[PDB]
């Protein structure tokens, strides 16, 4: 919809998606955001303007590109106190970067604090001419996209620290809460006798959802921006910041049918059209589907996901068999979250700037602990052992500025070294289980990268580390502009009531 090249405008806003209204951070007028798109190839100027007034929601903002690789442009990834100081109120700030290598289905989202949970969040896609897919699907566009959002009546800051479910979910930025059951519902329109490539985006976050269209199988064919072989699913449950696209074909009779989007807690289930929306065939009533849920019979495994083209994994086929393997041991004391025995707290000065300021180990490097060096040209396990000891499982873990091989999935036992789906946001499992969710990513991208759980209160309390990767070439291969370098300075002398 906007972009390559666009104005981003960041303020507050009455907004009343379930027909509660409050006080909620928009882009472009809206929440979710409005979306942005290009084509692979594309150099995109996003011009985001702080017109932020709301200390309670922040009136700083940073925003992250999520999936995008970022090479040689770290500094517009978008974390806090990682690779920039946050954008102050009354200035804007021009993220200037090109997706050369990557197409597919994406997202935005402020990377501040838990101020996308408020409301700074949207969809993003960048689309391929010769998207090896296009066969399968005749309509993709605007229309296709589908966002998932939790939806909560008090902000971030106000809450609790860890809520136990959202007020309401919203599918295309609509949903029922139980303060109003006749709230206006979500309607995705379809074409009888087309079929159509939806692009399934989770802005959630906490909770997952569990994805279903009444009467409809779907063919998934991309998995969180990596095109995938045609897998028939009848469910999909999709955690915080993945994303599908899936082929629907519209080839049931004209009808109204229920889309559910069923969180794993919360307010679960459909009483009074809540976790729902509409699709609705062109020539039905405008009225509501009475259609019956069917027994999900064919639910998405991601063992059963594997890449359209052969892509090989990172390493050797045995386990350790990287040049370098870590291991994340979680703890979690009640209000901070620890990977191997440090909690995440954001450092004054941002790890680039230490960066280019010449940090270049782990020891040098703050915050102490937090920071692991990568080497150059390598290739990297991950393994992320599901303990009691956090709780808020399944944790969905990401890694930003890469692409990673899911060797084991959670709920499985197997390593798959020939051919396990690549993607950038993967569940690690449960304890009940004993998962041991382990990744795979070859080093190819010199940055400070922010690997963390992405259910964003977790986030809060310090589940993240920062993956410093190739830090001798940081500085030569991601050339910063003023704009960047002048952020620091601006934030750090914002009165705190301004921040
Ligand atoms: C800054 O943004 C925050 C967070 O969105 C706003 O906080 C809001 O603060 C008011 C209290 O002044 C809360 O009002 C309570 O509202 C409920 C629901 O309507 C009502 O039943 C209570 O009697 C009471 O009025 C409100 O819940 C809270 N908003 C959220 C989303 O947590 C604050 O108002 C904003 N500042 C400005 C100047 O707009
Ligand atoms: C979606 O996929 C499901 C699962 O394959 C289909 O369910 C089969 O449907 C036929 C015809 O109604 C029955 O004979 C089988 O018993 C069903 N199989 C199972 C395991 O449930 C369903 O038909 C598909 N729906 C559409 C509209 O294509
Ligand atoms: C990355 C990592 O921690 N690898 C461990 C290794 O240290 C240990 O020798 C082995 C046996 O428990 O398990 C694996
Ligand atoms: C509930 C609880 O014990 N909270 C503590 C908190 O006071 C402390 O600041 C933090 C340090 O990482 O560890 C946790
Ligand atoms: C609970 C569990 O299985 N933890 C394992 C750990 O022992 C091993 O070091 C690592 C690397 O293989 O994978 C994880
Ligand atoms: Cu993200
Ligand atoms: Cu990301
Ligand atoms: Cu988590
Ligand atoms: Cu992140």
């Amino acid at each position: 919809a906007v972009g390559p090249v666009a104005d981003n405008t960041i303020t507050d806003a009455a907004t009343s998606p379930d027909g509660f209204s409050r006080q909620a951070v928009v882009v472009n007028g809206v929440t979710p955001g409005p979306l942005v798109a290009g084509n692979i190839g594309d150099r995109f100027q996003l011009n985001v303007i702080d017109n932020l007034t709301n200390h309670t929601m922040l009136k700083t903002t940073s925003v992250h590109w999520h999936g995008f690789f970022q090479q040689g442009t770290n500094w517009a990834d978008g974390p806090a106190f990682i690779n920039q100081c946050p954008i102050s109120p009354g200035h804007s700030f021009l993220y200037d970067f090109q997706v050369p290598n990557q197409a597919g289905t994406f997202w935005y989202h402020s990377h501040l604090s838990t101020q996308y949970c408020d409301g700074l969040r949207g969809p993003f896609v960048v689309y391929d001419p010769n998207d090896p897919h296009a066969s399968r699907y005749d309509v993709d566009n605007d229309d296709t996209v589908i966002t998932l959002a939790d939806w909560y009546h008090t902000a971030a800051k106000l809450g609790p620290r860890f809520p136990a479910g959202a007020d309401a979910t919203l599918i295309n930025g609509k949903g029922r809460a139980p303060s109003d059951t006749s709230a206006e519902l979500s309607v995705i329109k379809v074409t009888k006798g087309k079929r159509y490539r939806f692009r399934l985006v989770s802005l959630s976050c906490d909770p997952n959802f569990t994805f279903s269209i009444d009467g409809h199988n779907l063919t998934i064919i991309e998995v969180d921006s990596s095109n995938s072989q045609p897998l028939s699913v009848d469910s999909i449950q999709i955690f915080a910041a993945q994303r599908y696209s899936f082929v629907l074909n519209a080839n049931q009779a004209v009808d109204n049918y229920w889309i559910r989007a069923n969180p794993n807690f919360g307010n679960v289930g459909f009483n009074g059209g809540i976790n729902s929306a509409i699709l609705r065939y062109d020539g039905a009533p405008a009225v509501e589907p009475t259609t019956n849920q069917t027994t999900s019979v064919k639910p998405l495994n991601e063992v059963n996901l594997h890449p359209l083209v052969s892509t090989p994994v990172p390493g050797s086929p045995s386990s350790g068999g990287v040049d370098k393997a870590i291991n994340m041991a979680f703890n979690f004391n009640g209000s901070n979250f620890f990977i191997n025995g440090a909690s995440f707290v954001p450092p004054s000065v941002p790890v680039l700037l230490q960066i280019l300021s010449g940090a270049q180990t782990a020891q040098d490097l703050l915050p102490s602990g937090s920071v692991y060096v990568l080497p150059s040209n390598a290739s990297i396990e991950i393994s992320f052992p599901a303990t009691a000891a956090a709780p808020g499982a399944p944790h969905p873990f990401h890694l930003h500025g890469h692409t990673f091989a899911v060797v084991r999935s959670a709920g499985s036992t197997v390593y798959n070294y020939s051919n396990p789906i690549f993607r950038d946001v993967v569940s690690t499992g449960t304890p009940a289980a004993g998962d041991n969710v382990t990744i795979r990513f070859l080093t190819n991208n010199p940055g400070p990268w922010f690997l963390h759980c992405h259910i964003d209160f977790h986030l809060e309390g310090g589940f993240a580390v920062v993956q410093a990767e190739d830090v001798p070439d940081v500085k030569a291969t991601n050339p910063v502009p003023q704009a960047w370098s002048d952020l620091c300075p601006t934030y750090d002398a914002n009165a705190p009531s301004d921040q």
